[PDB]
């Protein structure tokens, strides 16, 4: 595979396009306070599909600034627009900077995410123009290809994988109308289906601290490498995106845990998730759900390419990652057939979502990589290896 086209920084536009009548594009500094709460609100009531939407996201300043404010970020690729009259920011597309590897090729890439418009904007093509202004800006700054999801069907995804969601307070998802009633279940039933264990199991099990950066980033670039498409973290990125900072971080947006062998003090396996928040739209019994995401995870076990043995680890790993979200008090524990995760997703009573998330690479050509599943959309434990990059 390869760069589709080849790009000359020099003869790209050092002016952006036109926008719409009335409109003017803006570089959202996040470090500003009143700017960030800018983006939040845009986010906050227009990152959904339309008024019909009965989710909204909830996100805070922990999380905005743990997504957008990753190693390498620039400013530049906080994109926005905004009305000119008002002042009023009306869309937001953002970058940040990381290496992936595509087939043993290394990368340097943005990820695009946060693409959002004003909903009383929806349907005026402004969306094509956000994107050639990020790429314009990713262009004059070093950066020819992206790596990015939707769940749009837009040509060519480098892959797909189904949405998973294991309940962790059934009940609640129910009565907010996001977990059916199967049959001729009972609300009783499902609830006993879901109970789970109220200690963890794994020997050695533990928070993550920062003396486990550099232990964790080798474990999990050996266990990344193993994917056809994957992320190759730095050590800074490690810091960044799985050691929460409670000094700094005012709402916890990270759970990372290691397991630190009993015996040889080394860390053998690690797994983390992160939290973000919805809000429940005008629902008597609930306004939010709290859902925990499933992040990055590593296992020495992956190593002996023993299929079974890493199976058994990872269904005590995520067990443990389950019981720990459910302690913290987290409603569902959402993940995608990515990872290994067609090991463990089923028997752990993770319920099978609703269509396919799909990845895209932007001025890159490659096969297509296994996501998961199979024609089917089901797990698969023979289409793996492919996805070993998670995007929040
Ligand atoms: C080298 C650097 C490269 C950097 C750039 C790399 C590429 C990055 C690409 C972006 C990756 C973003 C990753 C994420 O953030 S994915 C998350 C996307 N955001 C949301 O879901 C928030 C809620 N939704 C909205 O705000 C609106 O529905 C959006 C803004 C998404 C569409 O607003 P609207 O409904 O008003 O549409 P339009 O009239 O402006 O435009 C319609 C055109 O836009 C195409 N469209 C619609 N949805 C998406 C989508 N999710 N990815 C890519 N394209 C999309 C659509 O097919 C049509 O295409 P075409 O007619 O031109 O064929
Ligand atoms: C989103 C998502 C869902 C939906 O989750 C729930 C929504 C409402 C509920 F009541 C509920 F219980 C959910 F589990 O289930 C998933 C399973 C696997 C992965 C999922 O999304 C992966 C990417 C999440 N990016 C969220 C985002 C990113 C950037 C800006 N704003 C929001 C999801
Ligand atoms: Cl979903």
């Amino acid at each position: 595979g390869g760069p589709i086209k080849i790009i000359d920084p020099e003869k790209v536009s050092k002016e952006p396009d036109a926008l719409l009548e009335g409109f003017e594009w803006a570089t959202l500094d996040l470090t500003n306070e009143t700017e960030l709460q800018e983006l939040w609100d845009l986010l906050t009531y227009h990152y959904v599909e339309d008024d019909n939407a009965m989710f909204r996201f909830r996100y805070s300043q922990s999380f905005l600034h743990w997504a957008l404010m990753s190693p390498g970020w620039k400013k530049e690729w906080h994109v926005g627009v905004r009305a000119t009259k008002s002042r009023k920011l009306v869309a937001s597309i953002c970058g940040v900077p990381t290496e992936i590897n595509v087939r043993n090729q290394k990368l340097k890439v943005v990820e695009i995410n946060f693409l959002c418009i004003h909903k009383k904007l929806r349907s005026k093509r402004l969306t094509p123009v956000l994107i050639k202004e990020i790429t314009r800006r990713c262009y004059l700054n070093g950066i020819y290809q992206a790596i990015y999801t939707a769940g749009v069907v837009l040509p060519t995804p480098v892959s797909s994988c189904r949405y998973y969601h294991r309940p962790l307070d059934w009940l609640k998802l129910y009565e907010v109308g996001f977990s059916p009633l199967p049959a001729g279940s009972t609300k009783a039933r499902q609830i006993t289906k879901n109970h789970l264990p109220s200690t963890t199991s794994t020997p050695g099990l533990r928070p993550m601290e920062p003396k486990d950066i550099d232990t964790v980033h080798d474990l999990l670039q050996r266990y990344l490498s193993r994917f056809a498409l994957n992320q190759a973290f730095t050590r800074e990125e490690v810091d960044h995106w799985l050691v929460h900072k409670p000094e700094t971080v005012k709402e916890q947006v990270v759970w990372a845990y290691v397991v630190e062998d009993p015996e040889t003090h080394k860390i053998t396996d690690f797994f983390s998730f992160y939290n973000l928040e919805s809000t429940v739209i005008q629902n008597p019994k609930h306004d939010n759900v709290r859902a925990a995401y499933l992040y990055y995870y590593a296992t020495e076990t992956a190593f002996t390419n023993n299929m079974k043995a890493l199976k058994e680890r990872l269904l005590m790993l995520m067990n443990d990652a389950l019981i720990l979200a459910k302690k913290a008090h987290f409603d569902v524990f959402n993940a995608l057939t990515l990872h290994d995760n067609p090991l463990f997703l089923e028997q752990l009573k993770f319920g099978a979502g609703d269509g396919q998330l799909h990845f895209y690479l932007y001025n890159y050509r490659t096969a297509p990589v296994p996501g998961g599943v199979n024609e089917k959309n089901l797990p698969d434990e023979k289409r793996m290896g492919g996805v070993g990059i998670v995007m929040l």
